[PDB]
């Protein structure tokens, strides 16, 4: 949306005579001069939509680039024909074990952030209960068994093994 007809006129020659965004006015200039759109605008007016088809065309360009890439990968990470979108097997397998070698990184977490959970969820649990040195696991047991932080520990053996670290 820029000001005027004149001006969009010029802008639109730059595009047709394929004006260079990594270049300098003197040397793109014989591209257009003999263009009678260039006529239009003063040299302030020419700089201006020059400086601005430059500067918003690179960027429209690094930008196409990198989210081609990374496009490419959030497809071919998804597909875990998005397949051939990668180029030769040394890229795509740089990225293949990207994904699994991240997809077990995500256990040596996963399994310990439950894991820690499960005990806590059942000191917690117990600590809904008022419970001492005296306490005995056969008249606890039924106060909890119902409860799903109990039912997750999957070790009738390992449950008792808790509720005596909870007691000492």
């Amino acid at each position: 949306p820029l000001g005027s007809a004149r001006m969009k006129q010029f802008k639109d020659m730059l595009l047709e005579r394929g004006v260079s965004a990594f270049s300098t006015w003197e040397k793109e200039l014989h591209k257009i001069v003999f263009d009678p759109r260039y006529l239009l605008l003063n040299p302030k007016e020419r700089k201006q939509v020059f400086d601005q088809y430059v500067k918003t065309r690179a960027e429209e360009e690094r930008r196409e680039k990198k989210n081609k890439i990374m496009q490419a990968k959030e497809d071919f990470k998804k597909m875990m024909s998005r397949f051939k979108a990668i180029e030769k097997m040394k890229d795509r397998e740089a990225l293949f074990n990207e994904f699994v070698a991240a997809a077990r990184k995500k256990e040596k977490e996963d399994s310990k952030t439950r894991g820690e959970k499960i005990k806590s969820d059942f000191f917690e649990l117990l600590s809904n209960h008022h419970l001492d040195s005296q306490s005995r696991w056969s008249k606890v047991k039924d106060k909890v068994e119902s409860d799903p932080r109990y039912k997750a520990v999957d070790s009738s053996s390992m449950r008792e093994d808790l509720f005596k670290q909870y007691i000492e």
